[PDB]
């Protein structure tokens, strides 16, 4: 007689979830970004052990509000400048709820046609959206493309299954008999390429003796040098070792670096390696003109990943990875076998609302205004002596931090490294902010992500006279 | 301007999802479970191309409605008996909402301290009602866990973390031994078992699907598994990783895990047990006597997603030592560092799976467990197999038929018989026979079911616990099966 | 390699399309009359901008089905009770389906022989069956015959040819005099006669709108008119056109059309008969006295596609004089120029219009009276009539309601009397009750009713015949009026 | 009991006519484009009066074949080469036959909301085709155009509408009192506008007097000078004349001449009067870029029509009616008040079938590959000696003649003349071709209009070798 899903219940859990969620948003500047708790905290509260017994969902929901929010770093606070803002909208939230009462398992065409054919669809719209080549698409206007999608959980997830096609590839290549010549391919990024790449890499069965960080420095504002990447890659051919694989990134997770990715595009060929393009956070932004030749050359790559649940308003999880004339590796369906598990959500649908409620303008106008804010706040940072924009702004991130010599509290470049740490923590403490920190050329920065779905003009100016003041109570 | 999250819009946009979703549990039964679409047809009817411009939210409900709906598969009808049912409720729908609204990104405690102790907390409930071993809990233990989004993931980590061990203890020059590992599991394993060894490097003349049969109800047979295992290490292979399965797929065999672990000891190789449907049936007395010897392995996977009613994506990682998953997964980025993971006293859970983000999954399954209480998730699970009880009874009750294997649980293996009728004198024609029979089903929009193969023979799956479903479901399925099968016959 | 007209397209799609018709006919009436959209939503549906590419037609035909028809007024269903009924045939939309397909353009008889002289042959038959005089059908005959989308292009012209025989026997300088000119109708004659009016360049102070009353049911008083004629020509106007009407659109008034007829002849005036809607009956013995004096007017015109089972446009002009009509609307540019043209033989029937082009609508015109004949047109017109008289009798036995005026055909005028309950005490109020009567009945989708005024009192139209319309309907539409009315008192 | 829609009998006498249809578009190649029928013909072959009784349907289509096919001129036929082909496809045809069965009557948006939308709807689509201002739409991406459209039957329809707007716009501008001033306006168009035009001007009340057809030359390829506009405007302003309308043609019907609509605009501007651009054939080809700059200054005119059911494939009627800046003159209505009579059938669906069935780029390339043909034929015209071209090929029309001195019966320029019309005459009888005739420059020409819908390239050169083969015969 228990039905999980009866009517009444469906309605009256959902409904108190939505008010719930209306609330949150109408509040959540008020908290708190940062909690005020230590570890362990939440045992504390909450019993150690299942009920035995059912309650009533108010009850649920009650320990919601009073052990978990006090509990959250507020991600959709409008003063969040943490990391990358995992942007959101009304459409992206709809279209998962929708998901998840549906429920389906698309690991095939038959498990679900209407999901495989909408993911295939909604990557095919953002190509258009990015100004993919035809060869990264599944579906034409009146034909087929060469190429194709999927919807992964992750970026890590993307690197890995792209690692192993190229990891294959290259081991047929080279004439291995099974992995046994796995020991001889070489792989490549920029050390500000994310290190959840080289992990992938030694997910992927690459030895760690070939996996190779390039350095770089201020000179080329720590995009990857393509001559260092040559020198690197030869030196590995003429000693017997297989380059298999480059990882060129647009938008590096610590200071927003652009790897040229033309030119490791024809690097990498002489070598036949595997080229991924990792746009994360700053793939978003290609979708206007302006931004859009960060991907010249992307024609010439393997692959290319970005992630809609940064800054494109979808929830998680949703990345996109779009792969090259699939055919060395009628029915319509996403490359369901370049995915760590086949056998999960719909993640589509949010995606395909999110375009479709809001269309192409309105996601180009959400880029180019987080943009502008973020202009706002590098020029109020260039105009105080006290501090340094360390690198250009290339999209809606600024690294800046105090200079050595802004007041006698920071008069080497040691203790501006902890006059910084200061400020940080101050910052954090007051609630009114959650800012972290990178090491960009041996110093320590803070980050300043712009970009929080929540987030205006007005709290980013707030945020610049909050930095303003606790620099000023700290240098005296 | 543009204001994504505006108070106005996120209230009338889920209250018309909400709307939606209660119409779609209201008529769903009376839709044809499988569509009637041919492959294309989405893209022709919403266009090639995105939108410049916006549209009201009820536009895109329009088009949900008029395109997406009448292209899908239900799993959520009654009359889904496919695969296995992806178990849902209002309280894990309601959590995953709310986690998609604060949309938090987890990768360490500090980035959201309730998300992560939520998760621990979430984990520990659920290896209480399995009645785990406290070994893998977390004093002094070194037992955690982690809620990972499929069964692959879980079987990638742990292949990954016992590979890492294996090439360190024998010697390897790097990766130059890799060739030199060897992996094992029984041929009713999952499919995504074997690609993840793919993932992980292992060599395919090296991944070993050992032959089981009827002898075992297609257990594995655990001196088939010392067999194959000693002769790898007599040839110099080294035996590093054996995946028993309880709960299989195909016809839900169940592989003896204690005795698994004792022969896999005898090399030191890593011991996994996918559970990904069964493991569920466990938070029940009667059924945790298949999870006897766990204590002896390595690490343990289960998915609420099918049987636990929380709705995808959720599938729980249970290991005895984390610091074996960590040693290969962590990372240590500038950017991420914080006072809470420099002193020891958290797992950031970004340690425990391949990727760096990750959504607060943790809520819904607490919310699916502290609303409904153990007694009603055991008792969903005892009303799940009465059910299928009473289709095998059913099934065993007329003679043109046959269950093919014992019924651990919710799933009943069965078969038009040979020499039930003219159109099966032999074992070929009731191949044949069945799989007409299963294209009928399907092709009344009342059912829809899905075959595999047991011992060569091609087998029909009625996999029973669809969450709308009621036992007059399963009555009616079975009357449609009987009338079907007699207009076959003449 | 494009092929619009390609054998596979053209059967696939016009068979889809008949499908379409025949579920619309199938389900119209258990749609609501009136729909229930917000100005504005089909661009939000559809989109603001063409697509790129194709869609197969199976596309086309589902937006239609789910964009298209749910914001129709359905002029078709059995419940639709305003305005005059769009009445239509399967052998009219069969007509028009072949004249789309051959597409010809017969602004000249050589552009298409039989285009024109079916168009000739199909007016003489409806000439016969209506009784005209033949001094408008075409020996030494110069009476003659156009079909016409509409009874304001008929206006038009005749007020065209009207004005410029009024201009040129007045000796105006140039059109310097044409403020001189005056026209004349009733008050109950359609507005599209006053804009044509203004089209053709009249002056709005010398458009006489003559007041009619109850005493002459709504029809033009003949000593008015001469008295209003008489006046503008004592004051040096010239007294140009008259128009009479046979079945006013808000009452179904009549104009004596021989009186009219005496009465402007006095000065010379033009008079053409609009018998729009109520023209069709007069094929019928019993109401053709209705048209006795249309042998001394100049023109008339009535329209096929409202009472007579032709599908829009299809409006039939006839005059006495084509003379008096070409010798305003012909050309003869060069690239026209043609030995049938030259020869006098014939009539371009581009000269008898406003435009150049025009599509073949005699087949359909012709195709109707054909399959058909006389005697079931005829059948067609009286139990029309018959289900109107029932209505009729239905209204006049219940006290609370009254009906406005005499029923000339199969429109019922009718109200909520005054006097008739407690929230009807006054006319202010029944004029208020009435109009709330009138919601009411199309909130219920079971009906589509609209207004007149009739002396001042707001009054309520049944317009008996949508095709599909059976007698049934009349009763039912008349129960829920007085159920309507009855829970409105109260 | 009578039921004139009953299902039977709708789905039956449908079917007879699809097949009909099916039939008559496979087998009219096989008939004489032009009949040998002469006038009155169809009397003595049926019934002088109408039938009492009913009749199968059979009957009447065994009358449509037996007696009214035989005396039709084949407008579909391939070898249709007169005045504009009246180009048609299945969409049109299909959506004018749901559109004759739904039957409603859209002169109120309450009347039928769904029907006015639609044709406001295919109007803004065209109008984006066409790349008209947004002056000239009612609806636009995201909120309201200044203009709007209206679905007329007839380019004349458009022509008397926009000629009344404009006689009442400078009947109140000259302080006139009702139509007392109406002998003062005067009205402007090239001689080689549509004759119907200066009928519309008679028919709204212009006087003859002041109704001006402009003289052009071959120095301007037959287009309209804009200073001979201005010498003619400027005079009559000068002689206390008002000014009052321009209507300019991009692609004549007589020689697709082109008036340059952006100087007309200009020069009409200094006596505020109206300027009409009518393009009812060319107007198709402007969805095409390369054809786009004919309709430059458009912008500045205050409205435009052109005919789908000519050159876009939308059997007749349908002629698409724009007007800027409808204010001089939400609720989403076309301008139904600029239509000889409102009440009339629901003409957009056929439109929108059209555009939603085959797309812009199917439409586009319609126009191109029948211009294409129409290069292919004058190519042939111009590479045979006894031919000439006689004025430049615009669009898909090519103007072309025997000339004087081709053979000895064309030595004079008379001669030639009536050389020419005896060559039409003599393609004509063969029943493989349709010509008809004008006159440019005081010369006998034969049209040659490109574009019936059945016709292929193999049906324009076949055309080109009988001209070949009836000249040579001709002359000798
Ligand atoms: C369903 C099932 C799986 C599915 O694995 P995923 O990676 O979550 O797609 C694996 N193993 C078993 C036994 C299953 O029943
Ligand atoms: C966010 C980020 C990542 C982390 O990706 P996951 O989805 O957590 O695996 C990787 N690369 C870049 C550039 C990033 O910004
Ligand atoms: C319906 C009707 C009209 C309609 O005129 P149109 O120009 O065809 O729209 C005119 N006069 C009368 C009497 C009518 O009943
Ligand atoms: C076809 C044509 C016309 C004729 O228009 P109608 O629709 O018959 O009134 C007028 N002008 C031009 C340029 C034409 O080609
Ligand atoms: N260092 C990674 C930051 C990150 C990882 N995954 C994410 C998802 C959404 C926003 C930010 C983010
Ligand atoms: N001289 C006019 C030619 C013409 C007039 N109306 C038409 C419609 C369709 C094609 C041609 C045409
Ligand atoms: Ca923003
Ligand atoms: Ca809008
Ligand atoms: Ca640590
Ligand atoms: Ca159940
Ligand atoms: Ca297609
Ligand atoms: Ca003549
Ligand atoms: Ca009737
Ligand atoms: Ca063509």
């Amino acid at each position: 007689t228990f039905q999980p899903l009866n009517a009444d219940d469906v309605r009256s859990y959902l409904h108190k979830a939505v008010d719930f969620i209306s609330d949150y948003y109408k509040s959540v500047e008020s908290m708190p970004v940062l909690p005020n708790v230590k570890p362990g905290y939440l045992q504390d509260e909450l019993r150690a052990s299942p009920p035995t017994y059912s309650a009533p969902f108010d009850v649920t929901m009650k320990e919601l509000r009073s052990s978990v929010v006090p509990g959250m770093t507020h991600w959709a606070s409008p003063n969040f400048f943490a990391f990358f803002p995992s942007t959101n909208s009304a459409a992206a939230i709809a279209g998962d709820l929708i998901a998840s009462a549906m429920n389906t398992v698309g690991f095939t065409w038959q498990a679900s046609p209407a999901a495989t054919e909408m993911e295939v669809l909604a990557l095919d719209w953002l190509a258009q959206m990015l100004n993919l080549p035809t060869s990264f698409m599944n579906r034409t206007g009146e034909g087929r493309g060469t190429g194709g999608g999927v919807i992964l959980g992750t970026t890590s997830e993307a690197m890995l299954v792209t690692l192993v096609a190229a990891r294959d590839a290259a081991l047929r290549r080279s004439g291995s008999d099974g992995v046994a010549g796995l020991h001889r391919l070489a792989v490549y990024a920029a050390d500000q390429t994310h290190s959840t790449f080289f992990k992938a890499c030694r997910l992927a069965g690459f030895d760690p003796a070939n996996i190779r960080s390039i350095p770089t420095g201020a000179e080329t504002d720590y995009g990857l040098d393509p001559a260092r990447l040559l020198e690197a890659m030869q030196a590995d051919a003429d000693a017997g070792l297989v380059p298999t694989y480059v990882c060129a990134t647009v938008g590096t997770t610590s200071s927003n670096a652009v790897d040229p990715v033309g030119a490791v595009a024809d690097v990498a060929a002489r070598f036949a390696a595997w080229v991924h393009v990792d746009a994360a956070y700053a793939g978003s932004a290609c979708i206007c003109p302006e931004f859009r030749h960060h991907l010249d050359g992307v024609e010439r790559v393997d692959s290319i990943s970005m992630s809609p649940h940064k800054w494109l308003m979808t929830c998680l999880d949703c990345t996109c990875l779009y792969v090259r004339d699939t055919h060395r590796l009628g029915e319509v369906t996403d490359l369901k076998d370049m995915q760590v598990g086949v056998g999960r959500r719909f993640r589509g649908l949010k995606l395909w609302m999110v375009m479709r409620t809001y269309g192409v303008a309105k996601l180009q106008e959400h880029i180019r205004s987080d943009v502008a804010m973020a202009k706002v706040f590098e020029d109020l940072v260039r105009g105080d002596d006290r501090f340094e924009v360390v690198v250009p702004r290339n999209f809606a991130l600024v690294c800046f931090r105090i200079r050595a010599g802004a007041g006698a509290a920071a008069a080497t470049e040691e203790d501006a490294d902890e006059a910084n740490r200061e400020l940080m923590e101050r910052l954090n403490k007051t609630g009114k902010a959650y800012v972290a920190h990178t090491v960009v050329g041996g110093r320590f920065v803070l980050r300043f992500a712009v970009g929080s779905s929540l987030q205006e003009e007005h709290h980013v100016r707030s945020a610049w006279e909050l930095i303003k003041k606790t620099t000023t109570e700290m240098m005296n």
